[PDB]
């Protein structure tokens, strides 16, 4: 005969089986399957069955998966057009992803990046005035961008950018709709805006590249990772790396952490806003803090309990990636249930994060599950997965820790934010495998004293 099926969850009865509904309402899919299927569910998406593990048990078997049983590489087709063809620093395909981030994230350069990050944000805010509004998208997206950019690539960099580059930089992100697991070069709207803003990025290093070559002045110092490729030249003397080979490299190495720095500081704010009482106490706790005299280069490193409580919440609620995928290199047994090679297999953080057995009232905003005495985070290791888990576990999550506290370090000491539209306004758009904040995003903000 053939081999026995595995649970399926109802419905996908459209042209691409699931995958429509994954595009309308990914996190109310991925529920139906565990509420119908349980902590092994199947939906299709398009010619691909997705095995949705959830539920302690599966997630430590997806996360403890080495990648030579569950590969992650190939599990984010959608990444391909992104990153781009080009090649700079030719190596493992573990190497080319450890080369990414890994300098820019050793612990001795974390103290700089708070203070660039601080940075960043003041400049950001330095014309709001007395008062005014703002969209947590377009401030936080462009943020972001700046952060990203001074941080993992250079400060010089990050002056010769604008808003052009994050306008670009988030169509890039845009180009990620699901139908990238069937090609992620079919002729759609949203992969041609994506090949043409991956253009627009590329030229707009090319002009940067232009400038400094034509006028370099300066210190004779100073001189960022750009200019260190600039001046690589080949055997006969040619430049060795084009605009968009450099372009490729920049994109994905700050790729990672801008969609999920932008979401989460737009979700923290929103949370603190919807529940004055926490915000408050971070207020209170971030004055009393730097009431120490201490830059936030030295606190963004250090304890701020209140704002990193309501940050984890934050994650728990509304985790940047809702699912994680890999690719089934093997046959593996799950609960009774058997995986195949060639499957698809995903883990939710958006699902998993919110188990009624793992997190008392998942659905409520209660910071003080991390509190010293309860600690749900750490207690539960394999569904509290904001930042994944296992082998894959987030190698950014530090930085990206440090970073908001850095950023609402400066952001709440200065203003004092209001909801400009209704509490239950504020959605994440999830048509696309990236998660952004949908728009409109509204808020009132008004220097403090
Ligand atoms: C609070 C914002 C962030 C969240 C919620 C987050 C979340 C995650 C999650 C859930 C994974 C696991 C993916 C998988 O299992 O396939 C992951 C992986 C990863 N993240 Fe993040 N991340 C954040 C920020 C960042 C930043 C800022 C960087 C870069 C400095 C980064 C770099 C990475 C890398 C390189 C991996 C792959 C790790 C591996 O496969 O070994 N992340 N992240
Ligand atoms: C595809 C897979 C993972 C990611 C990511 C990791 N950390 C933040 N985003 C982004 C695209």
């Amino acid at each position: 005969m053939s081999a026995v099926a595995l649970p399926r969850v109802s419905g996908g009865h459209d042209e691409h089986g699931h995958l429509e509904e994954f595009r309308t309402d990914p996190i109310g899919l991925m529920q139906r399957v565990r509420d119908e299927c349980g902590d092994v569910g199947t939906f299709q998406l398009a010619g691909k069955q997705v095995v949705l593990l959830s539920g302690s048990h599966a997630n430590e078997f997806f996360f403890r998966a080495g990648d030579d049983d569950l590969d992650q590489a190939k599990a984010y087709p959608f990444m391909t057009p992104i990153f781009g063809e080009g090649v700079v620093f030719d190596a493992s395909p573990e190497r080319r992803k450890e080369m990414l981030h890994n300098a820019a994230l050793r612990g001795e350069q974390m103290k700089g990046h708070a203070a660039t990050i601080e940075d960043q944000v003041r400049r950001m805010i330095a014309d709001w005035g007395e008062a005014g509004e703002i969209d947590l998208l377009d401030f936080f997206a462009e943020l972001t961008i700046y952060t990203s950019s001074a941080c993992l690539i250079g400060k010089k960099f990050r002056d010769q950018l604008d808003g052009r580059f994050a306008k670009l930089y988030h169509e890039l992100e845009r180009g990620t709709d699901p139908l990238a697991y069937v090609d992620p070069y079919l002729p759609i709207e949203s992969f041609r805006r994506r090949d043409e803003a991956r253009n627009g990025l590329v030229a707009l290093v090319a002009d940067i590249m232009n400038g400094r070559i034509a006028n370099p002045p300066t210190d004779k110092s100073d001189r960022d990772m750009l200019d260190v490729l600039i001046a690589v030249k080949a055997e006969t003397g040619t430049p060795r790396f084009s605009a968009d080979e450099i372009t490729g490299m920049f994109i994905s190495m700050m790729f990672a952490g801008h969609h999920t720095s932008s979401g989460t500081a737009s979700w923290t704010l929103i949370e603190l806003m919807r529940h004055r009482d926490a915000y408050a106490a971070v207020i209170d706790e971030l004055d009393e803090l730097y009431g120490d005299g201490r830059s936030v280069s030295f606190h963004a490193l250090r304890q701020i309990p209140q704002l990193e409580n309501v940050l984890k919440e934050t994650l728990r609620l509304h985790p940047p990636l809702i699912i994680l995928m890999r690719v089934a290199k093997g046959e593996f047994e799950v609960q009774g249930h058997r995986i195949h090679e060639g499957d698809l297999v995903a883990a939710s953080p958006a699902i998993s994060n919110r188990i009624p057995e793992d997190f008392p009232d998942p659905h409520d905003f209660v910071p003080a599950r991390y509190e010293q005495p309860r600690q749900e985070d750490l207690l539960n290791r394999w569904t509290w997965i904001p930042f994944g888990a296992g082998r894959h576990r987030c190698v950014g999550a530090a930085f990206a820790i440090m970073q908001i506290k850095a950023i609402f370090s400066v952001l709440l000491r200065e203003y004092e934010f209001e909801m400009a539209q209704p509490p239950e306004s504020y959605r994440n758009d999830h048509s696309k495998m990236v998660v952004q904040l949908a728009q409109p995003a509204c808020v009132r903000y008004r220097r403090r004293t």
